Parts: structure tokens; C-alpha cells; sequence
């Protein structure tokens, strides 16, 4: 209760941390608009040593916390009920950072908001500091930013909508530029109040991406993945995720002879059987698996093959007890 | 305005029909319970001549209007937002039948409610008349039934739950036993007010059924299909739907040599490409298509094959612009 | 500085089938295609001849009505609905359309209206370039029918609007330019009178039919080997002029003025035969009946 | 006619990893496995020795607490949540658990509680037969951890309940009967102390470890070719008795009394070698320390 002498001074403890409760969502209707407020987390920030890095990976994949109720990577409970509406408006939203490391962890972190959604995620240390809404902060003290709202209603991303910039409240991000260690530091909570209007039949929750050696990116659906998948001719069909959760996939390739997908030795763990067939001109392989984060080498599938023409996947989110013949 | 003589009598017009408007849903919260009232249709009743028939087909497939917010076959807008909750309660629900044929169409129809959900859908003409809640009626006049509610809260069917009888408000059905012609007659509207409680992460909307020559029915997910798919050894892998809408499928078989799926010549139309590969020991074929009703012979896929061991499908609901390489 | 017109015009007919579910009178539903926008010539038919002389608009109030045409003894359910973004996919079963917030069903022998809510913002008219075509529209309209018991025209739908244009652009015209070859389809240019459906390969195969009403002036060139004459009779649309034609060895050019009612049937409108063909072009304008090629 | 006990006991420890997301201290999460029910011996540890002498229950009030055990310098996030049906699937990423309506996170150096709401209906206790096991439970509890930076036990969780049993049944006991063969798994019978994870094939392979705390009495028979002695040392759990053993040609029977702390490590608890094996059986009871095989 009493800190030892002297008096009236600044004291630095070993750790400070708020304790949180999982409050329920609460609804409210008003003039045909349904209003819902809730709080959940997004991710936990991890730092490197001696290297600038933003959003837990070095490629940093522009977007990826695109603030929009259809985005599953940021909101984890909102988008499965936001697919019943075609318009929204944020009435209040703030990002809360709460630490979970000791005071002896070093490396000053930051989190910030941009208004558009294709500014290519800065690399210089000085370019981070000059956003209009940010918080410089040490990695052991809580920091919160508000992000300003509008009156304009936007759309809730049911189609491809390639100029995905007029329908977004902005973009959220965070970065670290010192350190330290290679541990978790804290986790970012977001609490928010939204509106919805003009109810709709339920849209899909299934991504369909295509990739040949060319146009990247002829995709549709909610971006569980984005254009980060490597194939040229060689032992090259690499898929890796960044969004957490557990998914149901189905793949189809084309070209010369192939091999089996070697998922072992990387992120994400099997849960079923993954039946596979092919090896002459095309092959199909479906699976179901869970994954956690994360940024690392030797990515999550490394389908080799010999000489390839096209590849295309379908991704959908599903629980545990949906796998194959167990 | 004035009917010709005589006066004070009963007059039979050529047709009577109400005109309806597509009212929006409306929400309300109260003590942590979200209350939503809405009206939509289910199907349109079609009759045969000289044969008793119930729910537009002769096999009649027990269940199939199982009154439960997870059932997509009855409610078409409710289940995509009812997958965010684990408990419900109906506060008011009635089924409204509105005619759309002339007075010269004959064959007296009926619709009724049962309290359990495995009574095997009667075949005798006399057994139809003695349900506790029903309406005998001619095919040209509107008839409505209420269905009584409880205070008991039930579950919203996120798992297999093989005794699917304690979690349902009952079962809805309708039948015709005379006629007439082979035309549409009317369509059944349902208006309803529900509650929900104890919000949840969004469950899946994807069915996974399995079938070998044996246990039927080792399934999961929302029953877009039910155990109606024929395979024994021979040119036998037949799938046909009854629920309307448009779907994304993926199939996988096992056994001896096979052939291509001949979807042409029946219900349901192609929309994409349906890539297919296999023909030695197993084969994969996915597709995407829309279908309307309906009960007829030569069912919707007739995958032939030569000698088969297992078959298993995955079904999910998705819009139009999701097909393959167009 | 802002004009303000009020008018009530025709959209299209409706055609039901024997007990299925169709949206906007075709299968596969053609995503979009009735995005409500003053340059969309496929739904308005008097408006876009003056919306080509402007750039912005704002619908101040708009309703869609449905008047009957059939006898009172014909079964049916017609429905009218409106999604507020232009490329959400259209529904595929009759169970889905109860979920739309602005819907109104009814029997095919009675009148049926619905409003559609507006907002005080201004948009653009040009749609040849905007991909996505999503923020330049006020919504998307579609009708659907689900019963028997015939294949006849059982009504039509009319709009009743009020617009506010501003800052005029010069009138480029209303002509189309529809090229086509045995391959990629179809590289249109202009308004959308007609359509990404005109069958032709190499055989007795050069077919064009319409689906919008009105009187028209078309020119067409063909290419390839020997071309036969266009026998327009037997299908929709009636000749009003002279139908001049020339050629038959490498190319054949022919103009026509006619009017079509739109409703369809088998054996489509023009149907040139030819012998072996490469490509075809079409220019379609809307113009009245006095401008006929005299004999 | 209705008894009413109030007690506060232990559930299990918690163990975090270096920056991943784990639920209930394993990967693949074992759907169910903490369904809160007075016969579920895997979470309660004093309650089900008297819930075997009843048939119905009603939790009148129940909360779950979490006390710390680690130093204040260790990073982490622990969380406690509750779904009200027993076989909704467990989440797989840390983003999902913000959506549960009854959740409470916190740092691993501070205390954390959560309530769980009750209702005035009575259920059953027996779970060996009810498929589905869904209406016989009051819910499903699970914890999760998502940070670094160690692999040490960083706390444990305790319940604090109040029950109302009624209409007693006769006490059958608390023994298990775990058969196993090189094939189908595993045909348990009784409470769930332990577990569908006990590795054995034919080689130096007959492994059983526990994950619940407490002191136990186990008997075991084996079959096959030559069996070696169980070398219990080196792993979790310490011997308290004499460990008698016999056999080594076709079968070997051996009893043991011990206690284990539950927390785990490598090199599991018993680990018989053997030479070539067919099947194995286990009977597990919970009993105190005075009943040791004397020397
Ligand atoms: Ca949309
Ligand atoms: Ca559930
Ligand atoms: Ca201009
Ligand atoms: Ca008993």
C-alpha cells in the first residue's frame, strides 16, 4: 500500500497490467438501424531485435487490418453477423494496448491509424512518427488511441470491389523498432460501436483466389488470404496464412506431374486425413486444419510439382468436428 | 362495387388474392435478449391428380420443414444470423396460405402442425384430418393456422445432435389429396417473432455427409440434404436436392473405375465449368450450380461409376459470381 | 442551374414459366443489368436520351409500379425488390426474396407498387469505365415470378421518378457498336440496348434478337464467304421500311428500320445464314417511324 | 429430500507455451472434456466421489477463479470462458474468444474470476450413454493462453459451486476399466481420469501418463511375449508403496499406489518396455495414502 521513501516521487514497478472481462455484446435498434457495441482482441505484438518491423512480419502485406466489418482479420465476432447487411457506420472506436511483459523488456512500440487503405506501410523509422493519430510508447505501459468517425455510410464488402478504399474507415497498424528479445509484449484490444442498415440475404463467407504466372489476383470473397503465394515453374506452390483460426480448403492445380503436399515442417497442424489424388496433368487435394499466426520460413504447404500452369484455392472457416474420416 | 341480384347472398368470384409487401425485419433488445420479427415465404404448393401427396413429393422425407431457426429449408433469411446464438424461443408464429389460382381449380388442400419431429408423415386420407392444429380448405381460399408457443428455450442446432427432437418447436407440413391439374395453387407465408440469447462465435454453414453401403448418415452441419442419395455397386451415385437456392459442392468417391458426372437432363443448371479428374481408383469433381425445387425422376447428378465403396460430399450456400473460369 | 424532370415510363414486360423461379426473364440472371442509373438504357426508355447530355444526377423520389395484363384466372406470384448495391448477386430460389427489406409481392391480376428510398448525394452517369460500378448507382432493381401456369406475357412494370441533373456534357449520341467474332465476347460500346447474346458461328448462323421495346435503326456489316439475305420474317419485330441489302461474296452491308415488342419467342429476329463467317458488327440507334427507307 | 453442498476445490493447472494459442493444455483441443457436470471427474476432483451416489443435480451458483503461481515478471494472457452447450467446437485462434458472452481475461500474475449463469431446471449425471451429451450438462468451460514466454506452470483454476442433488442411486464406485489394443481406441468405462492417450504398439512401448492430480491405485495386466518391469522413475508421479510385480512370459500383472502432480513433462509416467505385445488393461481408482502396499 505504501511505497518506501522518498515521498511524492515517481516509482517504477515490476509490472503493471489491467485485468479484463469478456463483456457480452449488446444490441439496440433505432429508426430501422441496428446498433451493436462490443470489445475483442485482434492479435499480440511480438518484436524482433535490432530491426524495424510492422504488423509481425517483414513483407507487411498492405491492408491486413483494413478497418471494415467484413474484415475477419481484425474483428473476429462481427463479420459473421455483418454479412446480413449492406451498410454500416462506426459511431465510436478506440484501440487499447495493454502490456503483459515485465519492466525489464525494452523496445519502444507504437500504433497508429491511417485514413486511406493503400499507403504502403512505412519502412523508415522517422516516417512512423508523423501520422496524425498515433502513440509513441514504451513496451510496458498502456497506450490508447481514438480514431475519428464520420457520418458517411459505407458498404460492407460483399463483392470484389477492386478499389477497396472508398468503403473503409481507414487502416489500423502497429510496429516496433527496438528491442529487446523475441517474446510477446502485449495485445491490442478494440472496442467499438457500429450501426447497420438495409438488411440482406446472407452473403457468402468463402474466398476464391486464382493464380497463374501473371495477373495475380483474380479473386473474390472475404480476404482470408491475400496475394502471397509463390509459384513460377519449379517445385513452387507455396501457401501460408496469417489470419488465425481453422479452415476448410480445397485445391486444384494444372500442368505437368506433381507430388503430394508436404504440410509437415511449418505453421499449422493437420486435423483430418487430407485425401489426395492426381499426378499426371492435374491434381486435387482438400484438407482441414488450424493455424496460429505466424511469420516464419518454409511455408505452410509447399506443394512441389514439376511444371505448373494455374492454381486456385477455396477457403472457408469452419470448426473442429468437420474433418475427414476419423 | 355492387354484385347483381339477388341481395344478401353468398357470391363466388373468379379469384381472390391478397397483395403483400416485403416488410423489413425489425430488431429489439430486452434484458440481454434480442427480439426479431419478420415475414417470408417457404415454397409454393403444387398438386397431382388423383393421388394423395404431402410436401410436393411422394417419398416426403420426414423432417424437411423442421421448425428451428437453423433450418434453411423453411426460413430463408433467419439462419444466416441465427448462427450467432445458441438459444432461441418463438414468441408468436403463424403460417398464412394465400391462393393464386382461379376458382375453377379443384382439390381441397390442408396444412398442419405436429409437436414432435419424427412422426412419419401420414399416408391415409383420414389420418391427415385428425391433427390438433390444422385447416381443411379449398384450394382457392386463404387459410391460416397459429402454432402454440412455449417458454422453454431450445438450442439452435450447431452440431449433429442425432435425437433432433428436443430442440425443435415441432414440424410443419402441408398436403393435397384431390385435383385437378398439375399447376401451382398457392404459396405459404410464415410470419414469426423470435428471441435469441447467449451470443457465440459464428458457427459453420457447411454440410458434410458420408455414405457407403451401410450406416447412412454419418453427417454433420445444417441439413441442406438429408439421406436421399442412391449408391449400391452399379452405375449408382445419384444426388438430388429439394431445398432451393444455389450451392458450391465438392465430391470425392472411391472404388473401381468411374465416369464423368452427367448433370444434364434433370433438375438444376450449371453455372461454371465443373473441373473433373480421376477414373482409376478415386475421383474428385467440384461444381457450382443453382436449382429450383423440384420432384422429378432422373436425378440431378447421376454419377455412374463401375464398382463403388464410399462417397462423401460437402455442400455450402453461395451466390452467383463465385464460379470457375469464366 | 439544376434541371428537374418528372416522368412515368415503361421498363420491360414480365413472362412467367410453368412452375420455376426466374429473375428478370432469364436463367443465369445476368448480374447487374437493371442497376438504376439514368444512363442505363436497359430499364429506362425515355430518360437516357436526355441523360446523355448531363453528368450528375440525384433521384429525388422514385417508385416502381406493376400493372396487370393477363386474365384474372391465371395463377402466379410476381414480386418486386431492391438491393442498395449494384453487384450483390441475385437470388436463386424463391425462399430468399422474403429477406429483402424493400419487397412487395402480389398476384398477377392486381396492381403492385413499391417505393425505394433516396438520399441527398449526387453520383455520375457514365458506366462504360467504372469498375467497380458500385458507388455510381442508387441501387439495383429486380423482379421475379414463381408459379405456373403458362408462358405468356402477364404484365409489365413502370417507373415514376424525379431526377436532378447538373453540369451538362455534350451529346455524343445513343448509338451502339457491337463487334463479335468466333471467340471472345463481345466488346460493346455505348448504351446497353442489346446484349451479350447473339448466336453466330460459321454455318447458317448469324442471329440477333432484341429484348427491349421500341423502334430502331440498325446497320450491320458481315465478313467471310458467301452470305445470304437476312430473312427477318417469322420472328419478333416488324419491318416498316424497305430493307436494302447488297453483297454476298466477302461482305454484305444492310440497313433496316423496324420496331419490336420486349417479348420473345422462338425463331429470333434477323437470322442471316451465310456459308462461312469471320466477324460481324452492329450499330443500333433508337429513332421514330418517319425516318424509314422509302421504296 | 434434496441435499445441498457448497465447496471450493481444484480443477487443473495451466501451462503456457512460447507464443501460440492453446486451449485446455493441448493441441487439437479434445472437444468437450470440461463439460461441467458433477460426474465429470476430469474437472471436479472432490465432487464426483459423492455424485456417484445420486442421479439429478442443479447448480445453484457457480464461479471459476484463477489464482497466480508464477513470478510477476512473466508475460502472458490467460482467459476463462463458457459456452452454454457442450459440443460446440472450441476456438482455434485468439481472435475468436472475444466473442464469447461470458469471458474474462487478465495477466498471469493477477487473480481473475468469472461467474456462469444458472437456471432452475434439473438434469442427469450419467454420461456413459447419452449421445448426444448436450441436454444433460449446464455448459462447457475452457481456458486459453496466448503469449510467451516459457513452458512452466503459471497457475491453476478453482471452482466455487453449490449443488442440489436428489433421489440417490447406489454407489457403484469410481473405478475405470481402460482396455487397449493395436487398433481401435479405446473403449473406456467409468469416470474419465485418464484418457484416450496411452502409447503402445509392440516394441519397447507401453506408456501411460496422467494429467489429473491426486493419489491413485492402479492395477494392470498385459499380454504378448516377454515383458520387462515397469520403471516408473524419471517421469511425473512418485511411488509411495512397494510396487509388486510378477510375470514376463505371456502376461504380467502389477499393482501400484502413487500420487502425481496435473503437470507434465517428457518421459511419461510408467513406460513398460516388453518385446511383442497384444493388449493391455488398466483399472484406476482414487484413494488416499494410508492404503499403501507395505514392504
Ligand atoms: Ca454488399
Ligand atoms: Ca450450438
Ligand atoms: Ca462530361
Ligand atoms: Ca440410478
Amino acid at each position: 500500500n505504501q511505497i518506501v521513501g522518498g515521498i511524492g516521487a515517481i516509482a517504477a514497478p515490476v509490472s503493471i497490467t489491467k485485468r479484463v472481462r469478456g463483456m457480452r455484446p449488446s444490441f439496440r435498434q433505432t429508426k430501422g438501424k441496428v446498433h451493436i457495441v462490443h470489445r475483442e482482441l485482434v492479435t499480440s505484438v511480438i518484436n524482433l531485435v535490432g530491426n524495424f518491423r510492422v504488423n509481425n512480419n517483414v513483407s507487411a502485406q498492405i491492408g491486413q487490418f483494413r478497418i471494415n466489418p467484413s474484415n475477419s482479420s481484425l474483428f473476429t465476432w462481427l463479420p459473421t453477423i455483418a454479412s446480413n447487411f449492406d451498410s454500416y457506420r462506426f459511431t465510436s472506436i478506440r484501440f487499447v494496448y495493454v502490456p503483459l511483459c515485465a519492466t525489464t523488456e525494452t523496445g519502444r512500440v507504437s500504433l497508429f491509424w491511417d485514413k486511406d487503405s493503400q499507403d504502403p506501410l512505412p519502412v523508415d523509422r522517422a516516417a512512423l512518427s508523423s501520422y496524425g493519430h498515433s502513440n509513441e510508447g514504451p513496451p510496458w505501459a498502456e497506450t490508447t488511441l481514438n480514431v475519428p468517425t464520420d457520418g458517411k455510410q459505407r458498404f460492407v464488402t460483399d463483392s470484389n470491389t477492386t478499389d477497396r478504399k472508398l468503403v473503409d474507415l481507414g487502416q489500423f497498424a502497429f510496429a516496433t523498432y527496438a528491442g529487446g528479445s523475441n517474446n510477446q509484449i502485449g495485445d491490442i484490444y478494440v472496442e467499438y460501436g457500429v450501426e447497420f442498415s438495409e438488411a440482406q440475404p446472407a452473403g457468402g463467407l468463402t474466398q476464391y483466389i486464382t493464380k497463374s504466372v501473371g495477373a495475380t489476383a483474380s479473386t473474390t470473397g472475404p480476404s482470408y488470404v491475400v496475394d502471397a503465394n509463390i509459384n513460377v515453374n519449379a517445385t513452387t506452390a507455396n501457401v501460408e496464412f496469417f489470419s488465425p483460426g481453422t479452415f476448410l480448403i480445397t485445391a486444384v492445380v494444372y500442368g505437368s506431374t506433381i507430388a503430394s503436399p508436404s504440410m509437415a515442417g511449418g505453421n499449422g497442424t493437420l486435423i483430418g486425413d487430407l485425401p489426395v489424388v492426381g499426378g499426371s496433368n492435374a491434381s486435387i487435394w482438400t484438407c482441414v486444419f488450424s493455424t496460429t499466426g505466424v511469420s516464419t520460413s518454409v511455408p505452410t504447404f509447399t506443394q512441389a510439382g514439376t511444371g505448373l500452369t494455374r492454381v486456385q484455392y477455396t477457403i472457408t472457416r469452419v470448426n473442429s468436428q468437420t474433418a475427414y474420416q476419423v
